């Protein structure tokens, strides 16, 4: 998709741990972190954090049951976030992010550190704007 | 100050808990969260997260000893962050953010939720651009 308010939110597993990945669809910009466990509390918290930082209008996921908890629904309600239905189920940021995580894995002891390093590398890499430059360009243009 | 790479990073205390607050100096845009405890590990982790999301060149703090830990220094080294020395010690986002936190405190059980709600309110409030609009404007203009 390409609307500037659309985000994709999924969890991946690595080293018996859970990584929450949010992708700004229009830009490829990512935010991610290791979460203690795959729960509605964690997801709702991540969403509130995301919505305070970017203009999040709609969120899609590849696992719809991710968004059934009362806590998630309350976070989306409070922040004014809707579920995206204009993206069908049939990218692979998860493999690409895991590729980068594997590249920097030894640069840190804890996976959570490695994940942030990978996010940094992903968002700054030019290919020629970076995802980080693209998101601010897309959002700033959408204001004016 | 007004350079687009300058951030201010402090901790506040509330309800026997610790809130890490990062302020984009040029825009007034904030990121914050409740951290388990006031440690170098927590600060370094916050900094890596921040640097992967925004172009962080320099960081100032009101408590210089915040940045003495080996872990913090390594995070700044890795991300290419320098300590800001162009801002002297003699804003009050901490009182203003605590004001908003107190306004929404009952809207959530856990302080960490309240804090994100306050960040959201702060960043979206027009006064007439919002801090959230100002930061993307400042950063996007600084690319082109
Ligand atoms: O390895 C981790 O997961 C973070 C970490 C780092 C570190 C911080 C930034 C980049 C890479 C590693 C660290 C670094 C030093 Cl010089 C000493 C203790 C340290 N202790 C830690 O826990
Ligand atoms: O109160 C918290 O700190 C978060 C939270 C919320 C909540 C989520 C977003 C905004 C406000 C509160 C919640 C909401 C419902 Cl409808 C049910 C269980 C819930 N349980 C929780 O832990
Ligand atoms: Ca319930
Ligand atoms: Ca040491
Ligand atoms: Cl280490
Ligand atoms: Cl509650």
């Amino acid at each position: 998709d390409c609307s500037p308010g659309i985000w994709q939110l999924d969890c991946t597993h690595l080293e018996g741990k859970v990584i929450l990945v949010a992708v700004h669809v229009a830009s490829g910009y990512i935010e991610a972190e290791v979460i203690p466990a795959e729960t509605g509390q964690e997801t709702a918290y991540f969403l509130l954090k995301l919505a305070g930082r970017w203009p999040v209008k709609t969120v899609h996921t590849d696992n719809g049951s991710n968004f059934t908890s009362t806590t998630v629904k309350a976070a989306c309600w409070w922040a004014g976030i809707k579920q995206e239905f204009g993206i069908p189920y049939n990218e692979s940021m998860n493999k690409e992010l895991k590729k980068i995580i594997g590249q920097v894995r030894d640069q840190a002891e804890h996976l959570k550190t490695a994940v942030q390093m990978a996010v940094f590398i992903h968002n700054k890499k030019r290919k020629g704007y970076s995802a980080g430059e693209r998101i601010v360009d897309i959002i700033a243009t959408d204001i004016q």
